[PDB]
Formats: C-alpha cells, sequence, structure tokens
C-alpha cells in the first residue's frame, strides 16, 4: 500500500463504522428499491469506493470526498425523509464533514513539512 492508499482506507474504514449492516456498502438493486437506476443516475457505494483505491484510481481526497457526496445525495434523493436510508445517509454525511473538514486536511498538510 501507498501513503495516500493508507489515509483514504481509513477514512472509508471510519465512514463504514456508521453503517454496521452494511446497507451503504453495496449497490442498491431495482428489485429491492423500485425505479431505483430510473431516478439515480450515478450510483455509488462504499464497496465501488474501496475497489477504487484499491486500484489506486482517487488521486485525492477531493476526489474521494466526492464520491462520499454522492453517496449520501443518491440516498437523500430517492429515500423518503422517515426512513432507516435517509437517516442514515445523514448520519454518514456529518460524519464525514467532520473527519475531512477543510481545517483537518489543512492541519494534516503541515505535519508533512
Ligand atoms: C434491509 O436490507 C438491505 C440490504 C441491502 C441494501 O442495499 C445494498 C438495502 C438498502 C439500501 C438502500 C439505500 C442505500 O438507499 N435501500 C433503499 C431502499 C430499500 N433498501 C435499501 C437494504
Amino acid at each position: 500500500s501507498t501513503p495516500i492508499q493508507q489515509l483514504l482506507e481509513h477514512f472509508l474504514r471510519q465512514l463504514q463504522r456508521k453503517d454496521p449492516h452494511g446497507f451503504f456498502a453495496f449497490p442498491v438493486t431495482d428489485a429491492i428499491a423500485p425505479g431505483y437506476s430510473m431516478i439515480i443516475k450515478h450510483p455509488m457505494d462504499f464497496g465501488t469506493m474501496k475497489d477504487k483505491i484499491v486500484a489506486n484510481e482517487y488521486k485525492s481526497v477531493t476526489e474521494f470526498k466526492a464520491d462520499f457526496k454522492l453517496m449520501c445525495d443518491n440516498a437523500m434523493t430517492y429515500n423518503r425523509p422517515d426512513t432507516v436510508y435517509y437517516k442514515l445517509a445523514k448520519k454518514i454525511l456529518h460524519a464525514g464533514f467532520k473527519m475531512m473538514s477543510k481545517e483537518r486536511l489543512l492541519a494534516l498538510k503541515r505535519s508533512m513539512s
């Protein structure tokens, strides 16, 4: 593993801790969510993100964070506010923004001096 891959694997593991049953860890099928593939044009999940890390397909934390945002937006757009899935997306969203805040990222860039 590389240093960038170590860092992104760590952020990913912290996000997955918020979803202990893995509802965000695999692609959502139309069989479990009617009409999903017509409503959500750009699917994303934590399994897909892990694969991208392993392929060194992320060049920056910004690129990783974009996928995290996408996964949350899809869940908040497809699902109604009363559902488990909408509430869990919001929980993951707040955690990710605290962990990868522009301030934390700046401090870490300084730790490399
Ligand atoms: C309750 O068991 C599971 C198992 C796997 C899931 O998606 C991978 C989901 C699931 C995950 C989602 C999401 C992420 O929107 N979802 C929406 C509607 C109905 N089911 C789901 C639920």
